[PDB]
């Protein structure tokens, strides 16, 4: 059971899933100096449709909330891709504090949360399932998260947490297009990647956006003030989930601008 702590987190994570220590491992650092404008890339393109979105879930590390995925409704195209990808999913990352939370860093510098916009192809492949091992099978877009004001587009997800405040806790979370979160600018980085937590897949397209989003000190809170454990027990608030970054091994980050 891997998870976040000392015992069972990312220092560790090779024991039990040795792709950890793989060449294509994420979060990066992105060095601007480093970066190698391509221009191939084409604009990034996401057209979601409200009405796939699904349920939110206390997955006990953090939240999930999950989108129909059964047609292409929802789907992002462009940038680096010539397959169109369905959205499944959508999640954050934060951390113990605001100085540090989100997984990318840009020059050095750590935000204080970051959202993840997953995505599979459903071009090459059937389901997330068969999706989620390939190479180029998920896409998902990271926006750095700085704080300071307040995020209204934050607010409906915010308020569905008190109704899942404890590990294994689903409800639905309905009519909902997530692209409202997205940054106003839609320039990228993009590099070849994995999950970010296990199993570690080396099949994610990173789209990382270079504009970042606003969450504030007390929206933060509300996020650590979820849950980890199941309800009925002692409480664990979900304080942090974010991987330390991973060494580039040779890849290069190609940026849209
Ligand atoms: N932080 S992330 O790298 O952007 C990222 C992106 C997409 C999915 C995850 N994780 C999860 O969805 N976990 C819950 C279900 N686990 C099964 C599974 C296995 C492989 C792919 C999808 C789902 C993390
Ligand atoms: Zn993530």
């Amino acid at each position: 059971d891997w998870g976040y702590d000392d015992k069972n987190g990312p220092e560790q994570w090779s024991k039990l899933y040795p792709i950890a220590n793989g060449n294509n491992q994420s979060p990066v650092d992105i060095k601007t100096s480093e970066t190698k404008h391509d221009t191939s890339l084409k604009p990034i393109s996401v057209s979601y449709n409200p009405a796939t979105a699904k349920e939110i879930i206390n997955v006990g590390h953090s939240f999930h909330v999950n989108f129909e995925d059964n047609d292409n409704r929802s789907v992002l195209k462009g940038g680096p891709f010539s397959d169109s990808y369905r959205l499944f999913q959508f999640h954050f990352h934060w951390g113990s504090t605001n100085e540090h939370g989100s997984e990318h860093t840009v020059d050095g510098v750590k935000y204080s949360a970051e959202l993840h916009v997953a995505h599979w192809n459903s071009a090459k492949y059937s389901s997330l399932a068969e999706a989620a091992s390939k190479a180029d099978g998920l896409a998902v877009i990271g926006v750095l998260m700085k704080v300071g004001e307040a995020n209204p587009k934050l607010q409906k997800v915010l308020d569905a947490l008190q109704a899942i405040k404890t590990k294994g806790k689903r409800a639905p979370f309905t009519n909902f297009d997530p692209s409202t979160l997205l940054p106003s600018s839609l320039d990228f980085w993009t590099y070849p990647g994995s999950l970010t937590h296990p199993p570690l897949y080396e099949s994610v397209t990173w789209i990382i956006c270079k504009e970042s989003i606003s969450v504030s000190s007390e929206q933060l809170a509300q996020f650590r003030s979820l849950l980890s454990n199941v309800e009925g027990d002692n409480a664990v608030p979900m304080q942090h989930n974010n991987r330390p970054t991973q060494p580039l091994k040779g890849r290069t980050v190609r940026a849209s601008f």
